[PDB]
């Protein structure tokens, strides 16, 4: 039975690096496709990047208890979420499954699959994490105020998840996920 690994953390502690660093290193590892009921990009593949739904589909889906987590988009433009159904036959196949979300989310998916583990991605320090909020400092003043204000609310949530990563380094950040992926 394949581990479902569900990967959250502040918004811009380093996420999506690391997501591509575990497909690179686990070649079977399934990376959750969620559902949307926006159009497709082209180049967008139905089934690869996100499963394409009408908002109907979308809100049967929702009543039928088929999603682990949902979320309006855009304040409501349209919805996307994470499905229950081939998560779990994923793990019943033996293949490991991230699947990778806001705290929201991850709060969300905890409800619907406890047997998820949950991993909040830390970074090394505050002053690592807010060296990157300021960044080459082109936002105003009251947007790093706010992005600051929203890091140390969202840093308070670490003690909601199963496991805490420690973002110190690339390579370790991944090697601990892989530990608990396979």
């Amino acid at each position: 039975v394949g581990r479902v690994v569900v990967l959250s953390g502040p918004s811009a502690v380093g996420k999506s690096t690391v997501v591509r660093c575990l497909r690179e290193r686990i070649p079977n590892l399934h990376f959750s496709v969620s559902a949307t009921t926006r159009a497709p990009r082209p180049g967008e593949v139905d089934g690869v990047d996100y499963h394409f739904i009408d908002p109907t589909r979308f809100q049967q889906l929702i009543d039928q208890g088929e999603l682990l987590e949902w979320a309006e988009i855009h304040g409501g433009l349209h919805r996307s979420g994470t499905l229950a159904q081939p998560v779990r036959a994923a793990a019943a196949t033996g293949v490991p499954v991230l699947i990778e979300v806001d705290l929201a989310g991850a709060r969300a998916i905890k409800k619907t699959m406890p047997e998820a583990v949950t991993v909040f991605l830390a970074p090394p320090s505050w002053q690592d994490l807010q060296a990157r909020l300021i960044g080459r400092g082109t936002e105003t003043a009251d947007v790093i105020q706010r992005r600051l204000d929203t890091a140390r609310i969202e840093l308070a949530a670490q003690g909601d998840f199963d496991k805490v990563v420690v973002n110190r380094r690339l390579e370790s950040a991944c090697a601990e996920l892989v530990s608990l992926l396979v």
